[PDB]
């Protein structure tokens, strides 16, 4: 698909046994997904965006199912205003900038 | 161009005479640039991200070229941690998401 910009690009995403509204972020370079639960190790991560840093849990080996398109990846977890799909997932579903 | 997301989507553009590298952010709904001196009067606006908010300065109709496009629109000044260009530039510039 082509996803035009006039919006924000919120896309509809399956994430642990859930579907969840994401927003594809080409400027975050992880994906930060509101609290839930996920299986699986996890280890503590400090993230910065525009208004300082959050504690998220980092895991590991997520699968994720977006537009139809399956990947894995690492997955952050913690107090996102918004859930965000970043680089690390968007290269895997062959996502790209056109102008 | 066609800009995959293996790296940070980093380009130039040149704003007041001077280049600098920003971010193509899908994800930011408004442009916001490090501090710099613009012409114009400006208006006061908050910018929600991770980790909280900034005050930046808003100024309207500002001439910006984004890798060689031109285009002229609304540029939030203020203490981002990058240069971001966000949808309100990105669609001057005819940019739309792909997979
Ligand atoms: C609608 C919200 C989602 C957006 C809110 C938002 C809205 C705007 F109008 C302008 C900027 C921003 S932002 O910068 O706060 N941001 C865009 C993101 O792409 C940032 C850009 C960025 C990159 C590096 C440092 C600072 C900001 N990345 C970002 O938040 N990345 C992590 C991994 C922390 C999620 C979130
Ligand atoms: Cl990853
Ligand atoms: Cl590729
Ligand atoms: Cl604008």
């Amino acid at each position: 698909p082509q996803i035009t910009l006039w919006k924000r690009p919120l896309v509809t995403i399956k994430i642990g046994g859930q579907l969840k509204e994401a927003l594809l972020d080409t400027g975050a370079d992880d994906t930060v997904i509101e609290e839930m639960s996920l299986p699986g190790r996890w280890k503590p991560k400090m993230i910065g965006g525009i208004g300082g840093f959050i504690k998220v849990r980092q895991y590991d080996q997520i699968i994720i199912e977006i537009c139809g398109h399956k990947a894995i990846g690492t997955v952050l977890v913690g107090p996102t205003p918004v859930n965000i799909i970043g680089r690390n997932l968007l290269t895997q579903i062959g996502c790209t900038l056109n102008f």
